[PDB]
């Protein structure tokens, strides 16, 4: 037993990071067949950054400007190309670490592994949502950028995230491997903001679970709800609307646990209007939503990679 | 900016991981050179595990009793001993994967990453703390027992803990990698209970460091305290306590943000009696104890955000 904030196993990533460098910058990249991708930005200099023409500056580089390095070792580059606001660097070389891959592009409320990397270094990992609004809430210090995000499925790496930057509220913003944002931001140093975050009522509603079969269950009651009524106190609490697709895949967990997704929505109501009383559930004093239902049923259940 | 319970990146360890099986138990083993280091109870069987005599069950066995996967590949078995409550084996080939390695015992209070595996194969890696009580409080299902706690500072893997059994409050018991248990327990099915755990204040103490560090000050206050006066009020609230070797430690942190070590346990005093009144600390309700002064310098600016 016990419930931890639990990250993929990352070997699979290590094995793809390295580092490149355009000029005066370092970061990272991530280097699958015979690419490696990474921010457009690491063309900017400082000057640049602040209104960036990525095309006008990209043609007065070759090739011999990118230097990339896998560990002591350097790879050739023989060309580069933008898509979106990611820059690919056609390399001489197949990595031959390249795991089973997809490019995935991720949805508010799901969750994913960090790899947070310096100078193509691995440094650690650790486990984020994508928040409602499209912020992540990262550990990122400079020299971050192009650290990945990613999920694991049997042998089958998904990549779903790339750092682009952190925000003035210390949040963070970047790509799918595609290079397109996340949220409603642009790779330029201007005033961008983070729109007011949500509660992931269904990641919360998960963690509920988690918690009995872990054997809190003080939070229980006899009453249940509707979907209409919950929703209504959920927007009250600035939490995401319950939709019958969160109640169909919660069904797992209701059966397991006898207590349906209506009754702990009551559950939720209560702790919601009433708060916890001096009480916790699994080790917070705040309702956690940063675990999806299949986090909840992966950890549970002993699955592995 | 931020501030996250970051594992150490678990790659170099996974290449290490291999299912051990003797009889009818199957469990993890840690692979580095032509070794395998894995609990000595996957000798056991139901029958044997309250009383084990190791001594005896072990002479009855054969190198061949002992079969050891690597992925899809057999490894074979060609010794083995017993060092404390850890079973080695001996195996034919050396792990092309072993990275640079040490073992070290902790101490309470250290964190560790902890790659949960079941069958030899990894499930997810999260950080832990040896409690005052000397548990951790993993999570870790039938099937984990072998799973390995390490550090990775500076290119070179620390392994800590291996994982032995769950206690019957649900918090996790193992041993060092020479096979020494941590805390007074025994690898057998009798009646443990682990002592009356506490928080780790010294690691509170460098989480509000952090805190200060990421540009936030609103729990701080004009007061300060005597060493003793702070450990006679932490006391009162099963804080562990504080010693001037903790003092010493966490004055890289004082430095940076220009707030001595007695002044946050002032505000730690406070924060006790009054709670946090509707905020939070890092996205914590709770004061978090399982960050250690050296977790927060490796994860934090070295610059504090004035
Ligand atoms: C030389 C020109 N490049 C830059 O300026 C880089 C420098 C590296 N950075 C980091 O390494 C870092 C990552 N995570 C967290 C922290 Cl604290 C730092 C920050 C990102 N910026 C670009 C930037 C900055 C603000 C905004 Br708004 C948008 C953009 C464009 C997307
Ligand atoms: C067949 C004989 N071996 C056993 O019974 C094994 C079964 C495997 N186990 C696990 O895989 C597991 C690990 N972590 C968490 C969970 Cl929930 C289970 C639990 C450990 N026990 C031994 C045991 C059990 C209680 C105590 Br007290 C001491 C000891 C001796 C060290
Ligand atoms: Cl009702």
């Amino acid at each position: 037993s016990g419930f931890r904030k639990m990250a993929f196993p990352s070997g699979k990533v290590e094995g793809c990071m390295v580092q490149v460098t355009c000029g005066t910058t370092t970061l990272n990249g991530l280097w699958l067949d015979d690419v490696v991708y990474c921010p457009r930005h690491v063309i900017c200099t400082s000057e640049d950054m602040l209104n960036p023409n990525y095309e006008d500056l990209l043609i007065r580089k070759s090739n011999h400007n990118f230097l990339v390095q896998a560990g002591n070792v350097q790879l050739r580059v023989i060309g580069h190309s933008m898509q979106n606001c990611v820059l690919k660097l056609k390399v001489d070389t197949a990595n031959p670490k390249t795991p089973k891959y997809k490019f995935v592009r991720i949805q508010p409320g799901q969750t994913f592994s960090v790899l947070a990397c310096y100078n193509g270094s691995p440094s650690g990992v650790y486990q984020c949502a994508m928040r409602p609004n499209f912020t992540i809430k990262g550990s990122f210090l400079n020299g971050s950028c192009g650290s990945v995000g990613f999920n694991i499925d049997y042998d089958c790496v998904s990549f779903c995230y790339m750092h682009h930057m952190e925000l003035p509220t210390g949040v963070h913003a970047g790509t799918d491997l595609e290079g397109n944002f996340y949220g409603p931001f642009v790779d330029r140093q201007t005033a961008q903001a983070a729109g007011t975050d949500t509660t992931i009522t269904v990641n919360v509603l998960a963690w509920l679970y988690a918690a009995v079969i872990n054997g809190d269950r003080w939070f229980l009651n006899r009453f249940t709800t509707t979907l209409n009524d919950f929703n209504l106190v959920a927007m009250k609490y600035n939490y995401e609307p319950l939709t019958q697709d969160h109640v169909d895949i919660l069904g797992p967990l209701s059966a397991q646990t006898g207590i349906a997704v209506l009754d702990m929505c009551a559950s939720l109501k209560e702790l919601l209007q009433n708060g916890m009383n001096g009480r916790t559930i699994l080790g917070s004093a705040l309702l956690e939503d940063e675990f999806t239902p299949f986090d909840v049923v992966r950890q549970c259940s002993g699955v592995t990679f």
